[PDB]
Formats: C-alpha cells, sequence, structure tokens
C-alpha cells in the first residue's frame, strides 16, 4: 500500500530474456503456423471468429518497440497465439498438434527462466 512495498524483484534483464525465449520459439521446427499473421483475406472464417489475432512476428515487433509494459503482458500474447490456434484448428491436425507442442515448449522455458 502507500509507502509499504515488497522487496524489489530485479526486472532489468526481462526484455533480453523474453527476446531469447521468442528466438527459441521462432526457430522451433513446429513454429511455421505461427511465424506470420494469418492472412485474413485468404482464410475464410478467421477474421470473424478470432477476435484478437496474434503471431510471433507481431510479438517480435511489439517487443522491439517497447509495447510490452512487463513480462506478464508478453506471456499473455504468446499464450494468445496458442489459444487462437486451438479455437480454429482440430487437435488432430498438423497445425493443431503444432500448437500444443509449442505451448508446452514455451511454458517450460517460461518456468525455467522466471519461476
Amino acid at each position: 500500500s502507500m509507502s509499504v512495498k515488497k522487496p524489489k524483484r530485479d526486472d532489468s534483464k526481462d526484455l533480453a530474456l523474453c527476446s531469447m525465449i521468442l528466438t527459441e520459439m521462432e526457430t522451433h521446427e513446429d513454429a511455421w503456423p505461427f511465424l506470420l499473421p494469418v492472412n485474413l483475406k485468404l482464410v475464410p472464417g478467421y477474421k470473424k471468429v478470432i477476435k484478437k489475432p496474434m503471431d510471433f512476428s507481431t510479438i517480435r515487433e511489439k517487443l522491439s518497440s517497447g509495447q510490452y509494459p512487463n513480462l506478464e503482458t508478453f506471456a499473455l500474447d504468446v499464450r494468445l497465439v496458442f489459444d487462437n490456434c486451438e479455437t480454429f484448428n482440430e487437435d488432430d491436425s498438423d497445425i493443431g498438434r503444432a500448437g500444443h507442442n509449442m505451448r508446452k515448449y514455451f511454458e517450460k522455458k517460461w518456468t525455467d527462466t522466471f519461476k
């Protein structure tokens, strides 16, 4: 509360460490459905159904331009990418499986780097 603070957690490396995680997600072999924004002209249903599209390249631009106020807002966009994927793709599809694999990969790196 006013003039009463928990001890200051060192967040000075968060930007660099989120960049490294995002590099590792970018270079994963199952990243291909997620590298670029879904083409809203060419994919029927996507625009109407997925209210907040997100992809790795859009995260990378947000990261590089100081549009994440903290590491939690960064994790929210990464998870959004996988939540969108599960909303639109059957579990038993290449893209559906890709999304599950990447979410697992992400969540481990997140825990190991920060928890």
